[PDB]
């Protein structure tokens, strides 16, 4: 099976030394002096490829390429043109064409281009398998050697990079490899963190910018640019991995400005995370400083009801003199609706947006069989996050803001990990339910599995009394109570959650972007 | 903001005609003449692009670009360079380089590049609307002018030509222009159907192939060249727009030999079409021969329980003499298992494979607002039916069968739709609810809404008594029962069913393909 190459060309006679290159090279070139006969083959005969010039006295290439597609769409098409015009590379592109060669053609460009269109899949796949070979212990040694937060967002970058690169190989003692190191990345991590966290609220502490920094520090000096209204997305719930799988969406829209990973506080917990992002306060002072808003122990609904009223009080706070609105969006039709909207928002100097899409997907992975096969590993997830964000509500807001000129700046509170081994708790149950952290005043846990902090003010989190304290568990553990053990493990094993120690859960982006 | 380029070459003083030629055009290029100090300015500075030479006395582009997409991946990368060594070419498409161009090179040609990495979601955007302004009024015609079965599934790949072309376009105005002459293509083709389905069960009448046609008329013919196995997947419930959204992923394992569209028989449900398929005969004639195998008042399991018996007889009955083996997967690890045992299969002519998924997530969608939220419209059922395709056990099946050097064959029983307006239904309490055909000794139905056939052997159907009669929804209809009226309305509402007339339920793709 030689590759199969239709070449349509009314000059496609002064063009046989490039055929007779390619015939060398072990491809079978067809020709055709005109689009309508060449259409014609091309429904008849299963080519691999097509090659259109654009000016023939008949009908355009142009044309012929939009024929050509409606009959199969899945064929890659290159133009092989004399035409330099802006408008013809344009309309090229705009019809989806592979690659666009402009006579007269080096022969080797022509092979390039054959390559790069039809043999790109094996060639990455090839690439790749070879590279992680010779890196996966490089990325081991680096693992092992890391003492610094700054060693640790430097390292999860390099694992991100690798997992994403290798989701396009089919071996599977390469991937496990990847897992296994990913395993013990959150097992030296969770050290790292059960030895510092504590250090890092005594004052004038080394430390990485986390949830009640945010806004102050990563936010105010875009606003005080005065250069464009912001656009600032906190999407609930979104791992990191989860922001690179649709990164590239977004660059379609908006040009990033500004990458910055930040560490959220613990627990990794939406109701503590998220709201310390909005009122820059630690849930230790939100308690003290509005106990009408602050909530500790709540039903799943009534955790972040305040963060308008939060985030007004900080915006004053810090004296900003700024017209700002706020919007969470649970569903759908309350996405559409601020989309269809959005427009109303052009003369405000900050909109801030929460986007839950995340934390019902999750839960519908522990409810029912069908999203488990959808969400089956991270790739999965990965995949499945994509999909809902071209088809979201959000990705239109975000298309809206690049129209009026906006600046985005998108963020998370925390991200998710799938949970894996069950780890054994007692103690009176909270109204709502969390795997990866409990605090209570009588507490039993297996301590191995979890850092335990026995007094909370010390890491800005409330006590109940005096005895209180909180336990986040690290690794991929999750936490089970004694009574209906066995239930529990059966229904939240490999499940997203969140409220502990992991790369997945702490480490989470700050993004800045212009519009394109 | 003008585009950032960013220039590695260590003879940059040659290419100054080039740099001028780009600033003129709106570009602002930056120069390096070695990989260091290029990889510190690509971290310091916000590059949209990056030029590379191969040959430089310090460091491999192929190097740099490695170091740099380690950094930041979504950044496009275009290599520069005199090379025209094949490994070299391979090499940059394997790190993900997105154009290699060989020096010396038209200034124009990089201009392309540019335009063609930063820009062509635009100009696809822009393309793809100026065009389906000028198209829609021929569409419009198209379906005016059809009178023939093929001119309706030439019409119909028209529309999802440009169904999935608008899936890149923002403007809702144009997208509900094309909903509305599908509409209009559904309610023709739903009278074609009343008109001309009766005849067709005459023989010398002009007729689609059929599911009782499609094994001997379609997969026989491959069977019998005798040059490779065949892995033959019936994927469950796929309409065409589905097919259509995977078509790409497959394309890297397979290459596509042939592609005929055929027609589901009425009702387009899996106990008839599918167990019709496997047969070779219609339900009329599987009640008559198999009786212990045909079931007319069956729950939901016990529909499709005799498929292997059913094929084994017609492999028999056309005088085959094959080794041939049938699987039904029903779940993610029967997928699995199948997957990891593939190899074990080498010696057989004939595998067979129904793969179950499609019809679980439809239900998904009626039962939970998370699944609802995924697939609100047709593009986002399309969207998550390739993330699922893409993480599949069936792709992983496939993948072996490529391996094995096993010819592809891909069809389905039948589409499905989403259905939108209640059509009141009394009588027909078969065992399983089916939303779009009911059979019954006394229905009372809204005439207008249904085909109705009063004597159901007449097209190949089972009859109870001479009273019995069938009944298939036409457009988007749903059949919806008295008792109970609102919440039944309420809940199917905009969910995907299957059973009637539309070109998404009937007319469905039959594919062959060679492994690569
Ligand atoms: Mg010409
Ligand atoms: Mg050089």
């Amino acid at each position: 099976d030689k590759i199969r190459i239709l070449w349509v060309d009314d000059e496609i006679d002064l063009l046989k030394p490039h055929i007779l290159f390619l015939e060398k090279k072990n491809y079978e070139v067809t020709t055709s002096n005109n689009g309508l006969d060449a259409i014609a083959l091309f429904e008849e005969e299963n080519f691999d490829i097509v090659f259109l010039d654009e000016n023939m006295p008949g009908m355009s290439g142009l044309e012929t390429l939009s024929e050509m597609k409606e009959k199969k769409s899945a064929i890659p098409m290159i133009m092989i043109t004399k035409s330099e015009e802006e408008y013809i590379m344009e309309e090229a592109i705009g019809s989806k064409i592979a690659d666009y060669l402009i006579k007269p053609v080096n022969p080797n460009q022509i092979l390039l281009s054959l390559k790069k269109n039809l043999d790109d899949s094996r060639l990455i796949t090839e690439k790749t398998t070879l590279d992680y070979q010779k890196e996966f212990r490089k990325i081991s040694m680096e693992l092992a050697m890391v003492n610094s937060y700054e060693d640790w967002v430097e390292l999860y970058k390099k694992l991100l990079f690798w997992e994403l690169k290798l989701e396009d190989i089919n071996d599977q003692a390469m991937i496990e490899i990847l897992e296994s190191q990913k395993v013990e990345a959150n097992s030296q991590f969770g050290k790292y963190i059960e030895r510092n966290y504590e250090d890092w609220f005594a004052p004038k502490a080394d430390k990485p910018i986390q949830s009640h920094n945010l806004f102050k520090e990563l936010v105010v000096p875009e606003i005080k640019k005065k250069d464009k209204p912001i656009l600032f997305v906190v999407i609930d719930n979104l791992r990191y991995d989860q922001w690179k799988s649709f990164e590239t969406v977004i660059s379609n829209y908006y040009k990033l400005e500004k990458e910055v990973p930040y560490f959220s506080i613990l627990p990794t917990a939406t109701q503590y995370a998220r709201n310390a992002i909005f009122s820059g306060l630690m849930p230790l002072d939100m308690e003290k400083q509005f106990p009408q808003y602050w909530k500790n122990d709540v039903e799943d609904g009534g955790k972040n009801l305040y963060e308008a009223e939060f985030l007004s009080a900080q915006i004053k706070r810090l004296g900003l003199n700024i017209k700002e609105d706020y919007f969470k969006i649970t569903n759908y039709a309350g996405g559409k609706k601020l989309a269809e909207n959005f427009k109303a928002l052009k003369g405000n100097d900050l909109v801030t947006v929460v986007y839950n899409f995340v934390d019902m997907l999750s839960h519908a992975k522990t409810e029912m069989e069908v999203v488990k096969e959808l969400a089956s590993d991270d790739k999965a997830y990965r995949s499945l996050t994509l999909s809902w964000f071209k088809n979201s509500p959000l990705l239109e807001i975000i298309q809206q803001a690049q129209l009026l000129g906006f600046k985005l700046i998108l963020t998370t509170d925390h991200g998710t990990i799938n949970v894996k081994n069950p780890s054994k708790v007692v103690g009176d149950k909270n109204t709502s339910l969390n795997l990866r952290y409990k605090t209570g005043r009588s507490l039993t846990y297996e301590q191995k599995d979890v850092y335990v902090v026995k007094e909370p003010k010390t890491i800005g989190l409330p006590a109940i009394n005096m005895s209180s304290s909180f336990i986040f568990a690290k690794n991929d553990f999750f936490l089970a109570y004694v009574n209906n053990y066995n239930h529990y493990v059966s229904y939240y094993k490999n499940t997203y959650q969140h409220g502990g120690i992991s790369l997945e859960e702490m480490i989470i982006p700050f993004l800045v972007f212009n519009p394109k």
